[PDB]
């Protein structure tokens, strides 16, 4: 079996992407943020503190004939940006783009942090990292992908994110019309629970490619590209007037500047990020300072190939017994 669903940017800056997901019987459709950097499926629900809900669509387990409370199970998650949420756990039927999993753990939020409440377009997250990171206690739960793996035609899903445009998540097959050239596959380490891989280097604009190993994670749930300080400094040095701002929390640049492209290595292949993808617009309404899409990972502890990088490519998440990541130009 296979599934295919359209994913849509939530705003004009591509800050995140939402994908419709059917939960329960009869279906309740929620727009979830597909996150290859986490492993919990959690949703706003009828159990969420009413003051913490502001326009989200909520899951109501009492209206689903297939929902079952997972007795005594709880969950609690904190994300790398300081976001958090927690609650209890149901099992229910979950379908993505025609692909149905029964008995999927659906984590119902009782408390959510402010950053989720203010994001009225995101009804929850669907985690697609490895199940070892799932926070359900005392019995850890599997991700949607792990539960679907057996019935998929191939144990893969692909992310085809659009630049200021809709894109596609596919489960169980590789659309050979969605990319150009060949797919370059590279090894994945699962030791930390992430889709972790090693990039073979980088180039700024039309400069010389610098061969150097950059270990990082493929994370559809993170907007920007976070790379070591040496790399990020070399990129922004090519932008007239760009500087690191402590009050803003990263590199900013004059909105009138033209940004160079950024190339990253996948084995012997090269993925080119157009400079326009790195512009995240004015730091405040009316400002002439703009926020950069490539920032330093020094404060984070891990390098993150977020949406800025992934949307420049067709990306295969191969969940075979030896997992791999594939990248193709598009
Ligand atoms: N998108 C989920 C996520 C968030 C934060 C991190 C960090 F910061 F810990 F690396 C990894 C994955
Ligand atoms: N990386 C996971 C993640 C995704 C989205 C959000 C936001 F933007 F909704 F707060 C926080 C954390």
């Amino acid at each position: 079996s296979t599934g295919s669903a359209t994913t849509t940017p939530i705003d004009s800056l591509d800050d995140a992407y939402i994908t419709p997901v059917q939960i329960g019987t009869p279906a309740q459709t929620l727009n979830l943020d597909f996150d290859t950097g986490s492993s919990d499926l959690w949703v706003f629900s009828s159990e969420t503190t009413a003051s913490e809900v502001d326009g989200q669509t909520i899951y109501t387990p009492s209206k689903s004939t297939t929902a079952k409370l997972l007795s005594g199970a709880t969950w609690s998650i904190s994300y790398g940006d300081g976001s958090s949420s927690s609650g209890d756990v149901y099992t229910d039927t979950v379908s993505v783009g025609g692909l149905t999993v029964t008995g999927q753990a659906v984590e119902s939020a009782k408390k959510v942090s402010s950053s989720f409440t203010e994001d009225s377009t995101i009804d929850g997250l669907l985690g697609l990292a490895f199940s070892t990171l799932n926070t359900v206690s005392p019995t850890q739960q599997k991700t949607f992908f792990d539960n679907a793996k057996a019935s998929l035609d191939s144990p893969v899903f692909t992310a085809d994110l659009g630049y200021h445009a809709p894109g596609t998540y596919n489960f169980g097959f590789i659309d050979t019309t969605a990319y150009t050239g060949s797919i370059t596959y590279t090894a994945v380490s699962t030791k930390q629970g992430f889709w972790e891989w090693t990039s073979t280097g980088y180039a700024v604009g039309s400069g010389t490619f610098k061969s150097t190993s950059i270990d990082g994670i493929a994370d559809t749930g993170t907007t920007l590209l976070y790379l070591p300080a040496t790399v990020v400094s070399a990129y922004w040095a090519q932008v007239s007037g760009a500087k690191s701002s402590s009050s803003v929390g990263g590199y900013v640049f004059p909105c009138s500047a033209t940004l160079p492209s950024f190339t990253f290595g996948v084995g012997s292949a090269r993925i080119v990020i157009p400079g326009d993808y790195i512009d995240f617009g004015p730091i405040s309404t009316g400002s002439s300072s703009c926020f950069g899409g490539i920032q330093s990972s020094a404060g984070i502890g891990i390098n993150i190939f977020g949406d800025v990088a992934l949307k420049a490519a067709f990306v295969v998440f191969n969940g075979a017994t030896t997992p791999t990541l594939g990248f193709a130009s598009k």
